């Protein structure tokens, strides 16, 4: 039906812009920057102009925030399409601020939030209308109060638009706009949909959970590193589902003597209960329920049974979904986390570099920025930030802002034209980058690499074997099962030192946008050595939340090497942490498409049991890079440094001849570092490019680093374990 | 309920305990379920509070009390059979065990039949497809699997016909379909698959080619006691309760043992290498009884060790590192061998491709006393490998097993697996190929191209070392002309 839609989110932050699909407006038969009066719930209405785009689809309406609070409804209701009889241009159009949103700032709102909000832009208005804009590093609302021209009007150059004053009181059923929502969000499109599905049937539809009776999930368990957003996320998806969000935290709960604290869980499950649809928040949990046994209380214990008894008696259709945030998914109590009481965990994580952006790009929309800010430079080079450990980079590099233009015009309440007239300039973020301080620096990248098949020359038949044992098995499923064959879930990579084994896993990884994590050997040596070699299997349970995964073992045979040689001290080639490898190998089910690839420079003295089958039973070898490989490293490292256009690159990788990888990566970083010298050099003396003369002076100094007995070695290697036997003649008979 | 109790200050907390006895007393034959009893009863060493202990001897008098004709049985769960206080074991307070543990395949089936029952499900939900790969599934797992798929069902016609205290006909209008299973169990996230299988194993005789001598061996050391128990009593004389399997790499050990296993209906449980260097390496071999534990309560049961030569190895080889052939895991099965009984029908099986660095303690009397050589696989073992691989894979009628089975001369079980790895992975690779260039089986031109890639995974001197050994252990004395005079 034409007036039947369903919201989604908007994709852009345009105040009064809906986005439609093109078969929706064929049954409509409107254009491209017509207005229609879109009617909402309780008898609201609103008028918006309408927007053409493919990413929704044919029957789904996309909304902002604003205009979606404006039709009292959202995400997912029912709402027409109605279009607006074109209704003529307004004339006067009294507008005024909401006094909780103004408080604090005081001044002319003309020049600073309502024309340049009107400023060439035709919005459609309404008295009933409420609307947000940001400026003045806020994000203030405006209502409507009255409009003589009829109660729609389109905004035109020639109105005069009047703002008396008197801000009006908020109202009793309308939400504030700018608290949180899913756009306050950054870059948790996985998380934040899991989230989503798995809290919408059971709160935006409570009574089917009273007529049919499945199971929906009770518990939800946030965990990640502190400062990733579980609390925004949780509260996001409370504000947007429309359930009432109640808080727990951990340390307030904790900090009330032996009574109360029971009494306050009680309370909280009990007003939940009381009020409708609910999301029970508990922040910081392993606060509240720790491991009973490193509990020495009989209170803390008391704690711990008293929330257990409470999420179950959360087991009936009570629509109260319990969501709990920890920075310990090890250090709570595992009796919350069995059936019934939390059973879902979502891991937050480290945000990548396109969610560090997106974060930024959150900070920084209130914020007038300069123009030389690029906030994508800042969010390539914010590595292990957490959002927490952004909002602090964007707030130092705001205050220094300040810090700039501090007594110049003096902030005495204060005017907002002043306010609107700052500016955070990118040497601000530079500066913050330096003292920035990561939380998360030292935590398992676990991110979909950037590194293409581009980046890697040659090795074509290694590209063809890694592809067919990692792409087929994920983009063509439907084999594999037709034939009743279980893809090896596990390949060795072995080789002379500097011959692309990490960028080849980082290239199959991201063909099939597959996370990769990447196990070093002196991870594997500090389990070896402080025998922590249960921590392999938290690796591995990183592998399999974040499926699909390819989990890298680069220098798998550090261990052997830190023994001795391939019989070690005495003992045979078993270790306690390869061993440990081998167990969760075997644990694995090769139906959550988990890679394994282990690299080696020494396959002599690898252990021999991982290589049977149902292991990395495919051995690859990783031989010294062909000239066009060459080519490619000498392309790779080149690119982002500005390089003359007569250097013959293929020329340079033709005496390159036994060259690995790292030594044309040192050839470079003595050209390039060489030109970095001349420069400093004649920027002395006088107070653009790597050219041939500097290739040929790092050229000079260009040495190979595996020798030919090695080579050898790798490739005696190679032919006793892939020439096979004299099996080529074979043939069935007739 | 355990935390329900232990939530209660330290005063209610045993008023509950003593009211719910005298309840279950005052109304006729009962049954007391004391969930989570862990959470109420813990090992009172572990116990750091008074109204603990106070609740753990509170039950335990309630318990003796319930010694009476009263009519109660007390139920007890507990995810501790270790973790909960001893005392409460005892005779008179909780005599009596059962272990739930994993479900099998037909488990896991009748489990999904059975929340299916009310769901409306479609044609294509095999039901029993999903039952065979939900491993390390638990009942909770195929629950909340269940539900996870009618839950997307409901999420593909969430808003089309509304559901606003709702009609009946919309209700009885739903359907899941087999891809929703298929798309959960990569969400699934067993919470048993890191537990030890206790299952009776699909491998038989069939899947097993050649072998007679040994197959014949292995039925009269586990099915003859087990089938005929009013044997070894006549004669007096007990079974003997464990073999070592002995032979190359890859020749059948593993599937001998499951097929022995399923002959007699017993339950399999395999300890591998890795599980034994963890206890070596962790010094937890106190573990190997409660492996024992395992085997003692799943009787009859068949206790393979794979592997059995792993720590051996780790030490190095026959010597070791300076010391001899003992070491604690091994030492502790020998223990924990000595303890057993042979009337539990408990049979011991280790696999070693390494009999000479094998611990000798292992092979006296009254433990793996027997030694049986499991030899490269002949020709008619090499077309059950074939056969048995090549099933549920789609196989052209024209190629020759039997022919492949016949240049296989010294191929190893693993040998012919990998032949179809690459046979069946080329069918797979062609029809890939051939599907991106034109938007059914096995063809005897992959089986070629496989075996241009053939090689023997066991070499000849390695062959000849088995064989050594086997003669040195098996052609005896001249003693094949003794006989009785007259
Ligand atoms: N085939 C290749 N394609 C692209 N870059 C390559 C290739 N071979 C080597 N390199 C270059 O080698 C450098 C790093 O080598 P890499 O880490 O891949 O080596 P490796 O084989 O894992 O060996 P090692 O264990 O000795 O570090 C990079 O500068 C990379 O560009
Ligand atoms: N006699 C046999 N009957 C059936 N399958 C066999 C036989 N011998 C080998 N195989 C095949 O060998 C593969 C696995 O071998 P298996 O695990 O039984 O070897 P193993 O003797 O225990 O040696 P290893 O300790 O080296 O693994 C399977 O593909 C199996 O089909
Ligand atoms: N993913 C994110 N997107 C946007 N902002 C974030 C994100 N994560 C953290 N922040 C910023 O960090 C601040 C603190 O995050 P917080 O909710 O305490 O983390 P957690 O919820 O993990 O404890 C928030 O005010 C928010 O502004
Ligand atoms: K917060
Ligand atoms: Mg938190
Ligand atoms: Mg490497
Ligand atoms: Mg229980
Ligand atoms: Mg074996």
């Amino acid at each position: 039906r034409p007036n039947r839609l369903i919201v989604d989110e908007a994709i852009n932050e345009d105040n009064s812009v809906v986005s439609l699909s093109q078969p929706k407006m064929d049954e409509l038969q409107l254009f491209r920057g017509d207005t229609v009066l879109l009617k909402g719930k309780k008898r609201r209405e609103a008028v918006c102009i309408v927007l053409s785009d493919d990413t929704c689809s044919d029957e789904k309406i996309r909304m902002n925030r604003v205009v979606r609070n404006n039709l009292r409804v959202r995400l997912g209701d029912v709402i027409s399409i109605q279009p607006c009889p074109d209704v003529k241009y307004g004339k006067r159009i009294h507008v005024l601020p909401i006094d909780d949103t103004v408080e604090g700032i005081t001044g002319n709102l003309f020049e600073v939030y309502l024309k340049p909000y009107f400023l060439e832009a035709y919005r459609p208005i309404r008295k009933g209308d409420i609307f947000l804009v940001r400026g003045g590093m806020r994000a203030v609302e405006f209502k409507v109060v009255e409009t003589d021209p009829s109660p729609y009007c389109i905004v035109a150059p020639d109105t005069v638009i009047h703002c008396e004053g008197e801000p009006i009181k908020r109202e009793d059923e309308e939400e504030s706009l700018n608290e949180v929502g899913y756009d306050d969000i950054g870059g948790c499109r996985k998380q934040l949909a899991q989230i989503k599905e798995m809290v919408e049937l059971p709160l935006r539809h409570p009574a089917l959970f009273k007529a049919i009776g499945v199971k929906p999930p009770r518990g939800i368990l946030l965990y990640g590193p502190p400062g990733t957003g579980k609390t925004l996320i949780a509260r996001a998806v409370a504000n947007e589902t429309g359930a009432f969000f109640f808080l727990i935290n951990g340390p307030e709960i904790m900090s009330k003597l032996a009574g109360e604290s029971e009494s306050n869980l009680r309370k909280a499950f009990e007003e939940a209960e009381k009020n409708a649809p609910a999301i029970i928040f508990i922040d910081e949990l392993d606060a509240i329920a720790p491991k009973r046994e490193k509990t020495h209380g009989e209170v803390e214990r008391r704690i711990v049974s008293q929330l257990l008894t409470l999420m179950d008696g959360l087991k009936q259709r009570a629509h109260v979904i319990v969501m709990a945030a920890t920075n310990r998914p090890n250090s709570i109590d595992p009796a919350l986390r069995r059936f019934g009481r939390f059973d879902r965990e979502v891991d937050i994580g480290i945000p990548d570099a396109t969610g560090r952006l997106e974060i930024l790009q959150i900070h920084t929309k209130n914020m007038k920025l300069a123009d030389d800010v690029d906030l994508e430079q800042v969010a390539n080079e914010t590595h292990g930030h957490v959002g927490a450990d952004l909002a602090a980079l964007c707030s130092e590099a705001a205050l220094q802002a300040i810090r700039k233009k501090m007594d110049l015009i003096d902030l005495e309440t204060i005017d907002a034209e002043v306010m609107n007239s700052l500016a955070v300039t990118m040497d601000d973020f530079r500066w913050a980058l330096s003292q920035s301080n990561p939380s998360a620096l030292r935590e398992t990248v676990v991110e979909v690499p950037q590194v293409t098949w581009e980046d890697i020359g040659g090795l074509e038949d290694v590209k063809r074997e890694l592809q067919e044992l990692v792409q087929y098995p994920v983009e063509h499923p439907d084999k594999f099962l037709k034939f009743g064959m279980t893809p090896s879930k596990g390949v060795l990579f072995y080789g002379p030192p500097g011959c692309g084994k990490t960028l080849l896993a980082k290239a199959i990884a991201n063909e099939c946008q597959a996370n990769f994590i990447s196990i070093k050997g002196p991870e594997l040596l500090t389990m070896w050595f402080g025998e922590s070699e249960a921590n392999v299997r938290e690796i591995f349970d990183k592998a399999r939340q974040a499926a699909p995964c390819v989990l890298f073992f680069d220098e798998l045979d550090s261990i052997a090497k830190a023994r001795g040689g391939n019989i070690g001290d005495g003992g045979g080639a078993a270790d306690r942490v390869i061993n440990q490898i081998l167990t969760e190998m075997d644990g694995m089910s090769t139906k959550k498409n988990v890679f394994i690839i282990g690299a080696t420079n020494r396959p002599d003295i690898i252990d021999p049991a991982i290589l049977r089958p149902g292991r990395l039973d495919q051995l690859i070898y990783i031989p010294l890079p062909d000239e066009k490989s060459r080519v490619a490293i000498l392309k790779a490292n080149l690119r982002k440094s500005p390089v003359a256009k007569d250097v013959d690159l293929e020329f340079l990788a033709k005496m390159t001849n036994g060259f690995s990888g790292a030594d044309l990566t040192e050839i470079c970083q003595r050209a390039c570092k060489l030109a970095i010298r001349e420069s400093i050099e004649s920027e002395i003396r006088r107070e653009p490019e790597i050219r041939r003369d500097h290739f040929e002076e790092a050229m000079r100094f260009a040495r190979r680093s595996v020798s030919d007995n090695d080579i050898r070695k790798y490739e005696m290697f190679a032919q006793t374990l892939q020439q096979s036997r004299g099996f080529g003649s074979f043939r069935f008979p007739s």
